């Protein structure tokens, strides 16, 4: 449908606009255009993120992908929007729906840069562990290079991974995370064996909220490029900085961002990442929801 395509850029543009971002129709459209199928409201999920620091000038876009529509990534490549990359990160999504039980796909891009990205999730109640995804062929060797390291932190189930074909990345989202998990003296053994920026009070009280977290990985090395947690919530006040700066444009974003279920807060999703010398912010605000959303609110910000 022509109309939710226009619809879904429109939204795309007042939350680009709020950051003062211009979007690059000739990279958006297009991607919009292939999968207008789904962006159908009621089961799409779409999601607008601002992040902090160096990234002040990027807005992101996920929308979900029914898996019936197929590999999104090879529709992508088809199509010629994107250039495979000649790496082991071209096969994966595809082997990763292969080798484990996919409820979904989502494709992920930026505004100014285009499509970078693809999801896979995994089915809540049938959650992959460490072990079964580091037996994937295209999977990076860090993830079993690492399995010990997580098991060591209680980072086993995994609600769903993303594939980066720009950086050539990986993410495990973790899930289920129990309570010593997310302790302050956990989370602080935790970075330093990775040698990421140590979080301070106002971090670690984050942590500790977080609902899901993700390292980032490479198959470079294996070393972890960084350590992501996440809070959902309704509240529009809990970016962890005390910069006056991030303090008033987060709250700003998540009071003004666009949504389209009206008679709901808007569902908000931060992120707090570590870097090996930093630590940036981020912000998606949910332009679509479904119970699932709904569901983690009630578990994780009562
Ligand atoms: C359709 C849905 C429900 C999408 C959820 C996407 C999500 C939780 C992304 C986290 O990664 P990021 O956006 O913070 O950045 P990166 O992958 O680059 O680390
Ligand atoms: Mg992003």
């Amino acid at each position: 449908e022509a109309a939710d395509v226009e619809r879904v850029y429109a939204a795309m543009e007042e939350a680009a606009g709020l950051l003062g971002v211009a979007c690059a129709r000739d990279k958006i459209y297009p991607l919009l255009s292939t999968f207008q199928d789904t962006l159908v409201e009621g089961g799409s999920v779409v999601v607008f993120s601002m992040a902090s620091g160096r990234h002040s000038t990027e807005l992101d876009f996920s929308i979900s992908v029914p898996t019936s529509h197929g590999d999104p990534y090879a529709t992508v490549v088809e199509k010629g929007l994107f250039p495979a990359t000649g790496h082991p990160v071209d096969d994966l999504l595809a082997d990763t729906q292969k080798h484990l039980p996919v409820s979904m796909f989502a494709i992920d891009g930026e505004v100014t840069g285009g499509f970078k990205k693809t999801y896979a999730f995994f089915p809540t109640d049938n959650m992959p562990g460490v072990a079964e995804l580091s037996a994937i062929p295209s999977m990076p060797p860090a993830v079993a290079e690492n399995a010990e390291l997580f098991a060591r932190y209680g980072l086993d189930k995994v609600q769903m991974t993303s594939m980066d074909y720009k950086k050539r990345q990986v993410n495990l989202y973790f899930s289920e995370l129990s309570a010593q998990t997310l302790e302050a003296e956990s989370v602080l053994a935790l970075v330093r064996e990775l040698g990421l920026h140590v979080p301070n009070e106002l971090g670690l009280k984050f942590c500790k909220r977080s609902f899901s977290v993700y390292p980032t990985l490479n198959w470079e090395t294996g070393k972890i490029d960084r350590l992501c947690f996440a809070v959902i919530s309704n509240d529009p006040t809990l970016v962890p900085s005390s910069d006056e700066g991030d303090i008033e444009k987060f709250h700003n974003y998540a009071t003004k961002a666009p949504y389209a279920y009206v008679g709901e807060k808007r569902t908000l999703v931060y992120g707090l990442t570590l870097s090996p010398k930093e630590e940036y912010y981020k912000l998606g605000a949910y332009y679509h929801i479904t119970d699932v959303q709904r569901g983690l609110l009630k578990a994780f910000d009562s």
